């Protein structure tokens, strides 16, 4: 079977483009990217059409990873299309669960990415107003989480 996952954050410019790029590298490294549909999206308005924050592009490249993602908002359609919607923080989870209630045929399991961390750092905090170390944090969380997530659902 093909599986599908959409990573979500507030803006789709800092966190979820990282989570998406990390998961895609993972599946590609494992030679199973033909069995996954992967994307990322935003709860909010704030950045649609933008490329990821320079700090996220520079963090990903420190780790050998690029992304061609442009920010987009999560749609009602995303609740039907994706098997998993994995989000960064509790405001994102609140907002997704609320939105999901307007979708008659919601099929997605909506969870926090951090719920899969073996080190139990539940929350992947917005790094925008932080510094480059906070981006690196986010990256390390997404590595840990994504690997556990794939080990569970592969």
């Amino acid at each position: 079977v093909t599986k599908s996952v959409l990573f979500v954050c507030l803006g789709n410019i800092c966190r979820s483009p990282i989570a998406e790029a990390v998961f895609r590298k993972l599946v590609t490294d494992q030679n199973i990217s033909d069995n996954w549909v992967i994307d990322s999206g935003a709860v909010s308005d704030y950045e649609v059409g933008r490329s990821p924050d320079p700090r996220a592009v520079s963090c990903l490249r420190n780790h050998g990873i690029n992304t061609a993602h442009k920010a987009r908002q999560v749609t009602k359609e995303d609740f039907v299309t994706f098997d998993y919607i994995l989000c960064m923080d509790e405001s994102n989870l609140r907002d997704l669960n609320r939105k999901s209630n307007q979708v008659k045929n919601c099929r997605a399991k909506i969870e926090l990415l951090g719920s899969y961390d073996p080190q139990k750092q539940l929350i992947i905090e917005d790094p925008y107003y932080g510094n480059d170390a906070d981006f690196e944090t986010v990256y390390q969380q997404c590595v840990r989480c994504c690997r556990a997530f794939l080990e569970k659902v592969r």
